């Protein structure tokens, strides 16, 4: 009771791997099925469990019954539930481009959503939330991504090759400003029957002669998004591979998108997502151009730079929702605290907790709920572990 050990939701979306979790953590999949999102958290459609008596119960349904007790009363007054929910993301396949709008934003989406009166669950749902729902990503293996515009120069010397592709690219390299960038997000967005197929067979002409990235991401992505505008978008947002153990964080108003690899992610039970690009579905480009900032992202800004205290790794995040941190575990106890419900999450090596007479032992993928009434824990072991919970 003390430690929870939890049972978690996979979530077999189509883009899953059917071998990733089990390769790194041992999990069965005896039918093959894509194993897209494990789940650490009390989301309503699909909370983690934990165990009684014998019987299991959902983390969600404990948590509200004893919110202060479980969360911690800084939790409960400021968010009512449990602010995070955690995940290990098996991307297989390319997602599509993605971006968050800021809070004001998403306040109006929200209100507009549920004055046209469109369900929560309906997929027109883009906006769950009226905050803005920030995400954090942690690299498991090499985690390819896309994040933020580039350099403008940058983006000038990538759209040299294919400068034929579409009048809107020329007009951008004329005056390279954001005006033009976003004129051309939108228009290449927006690129419609022989117009679209002539910007794509420039774009496949320079595969064949530029060699190295972003060209061999853009090759990558074309696999799964043979006629996608969204094919452009390595040559105007960031490429990053981030080795196992870097982070990132996703700013609002920012296009982005994770195209190979498994990571943590955390974000929240509620999620306001609007598209941009490696989609067959419906785009709203005003709307999407209207929730955009075109402000080029310095590479070297891009990465979460970590703080390293004692065995402590904490990546700072700029909200209060969640924070989140990497802990080296050795063969003496260090002692693991908090004011907020956590949850620890063994990345590698074997993670051995105590609260007093109780021991769990976490292997590589699995994960323990620890109540803000039973905070501290002695962790012992070897590898690390990952904790989510709130700083508050």
């Amino acid at each position: 009771a003390s430690m929870q050990k939890l049972i978690n939701s996979v979530q077999n979306y189509a883009w899953g791997s059917k071998t990733a979790l089990t390769e790194l953590y041992g999990i069965a999949n005896p039918q093959q099925q894509p194993m897209a999102e494990l789940w650490m958290g009390a989301h309503p459609k699909s909370s983690s469990r934990i165990t009684t008596n014998g019987e299991t119960v959902s983390l969600r349904d404990a948590i509200e019954k004893n919110k202060t007790a479980m969360l911690g009363e800084a939790v409960a007054n400021r968010f009512g539930e449990l602010p995070f929910l955690f995940k290990v993301l098996c991307a297989a396949q390319p997602l599509s481009i993605q971006v968050h709008p800021n809070k004001r934003n998403s306040e109006i989406g929200f209100a507009k959503e549920n004055a046209a009166g469109i369900p929560m669950d309906a997929a027109e749902r883009n906006y769950k939330d009226p905050n803005h729902k920030p995400h954090l990503v942690f690299a498991l293996t090499p985690f390819l991504a896309m994040n933020a515009f580039r350099e403008f120069s940058d983006i000038v010397s990538l759209l040299q090759p294919v400068a034929g592709a579409h009048s809107a690219i020329a007009h951008f390299l004329q005056v390279p400003n954001a005006e033009r960038l976003s004129q051309l997000f939108a228009s290449l967005l927006n690129m419609q029957g022989e117009e679209k197929s002539r910007a794509l067979a420039v774009l496949k002409a320079a595969l064949n002669s530029q060699q190295g990235e972003p060209w061999q991401t853009i090759r990558v992505i074309s696999e799964y998004y043979p006629d996608d505008s969204g094919l452009f978008s390595p040559l105007l947002l960031n490429v990053v591979k981030l080795n196992p153990g870097e982070a990132m964080f996703l700013f609002a108003e920012t296009p982005h998108a994770y195209l190979q690899g498994v990571a943590l992610e955390v974000m929240a039970n509620s999620d306001n997502v609007l598209r941009a690009g490696l989609t067959p579905k419906y785009i709203d480009i005003p709307e999407l151009v209207a929730n955009v900032k075109f402000e080029p992202k310095p590479a070297g800004e891009l990465l979460t730079a970590p703080v390293k205290s004692g065995a402590e790794l904490d990546f700072p995040i700029p909200v209060d929702d969640f924070a989140f941190s990497l802990h080296d575990l050795a063969l003496q106890e260090t002692s693991i605290g908090q004011h907020s419900a956590a949850i620890l999450f063994c990345v590698e090596g074997e993670a051995v907790l105590r609260k007093d007479e109780q021991r769990l032992v976490l292997k590589p993928g699995e994960s323990a709920f620890i109540g803000a009434d039973e905070s501290p824990v002695n962790a012992s072991g070897t590898g690390r572990l990952a904790r989510v919970y709130n700083k508050l």
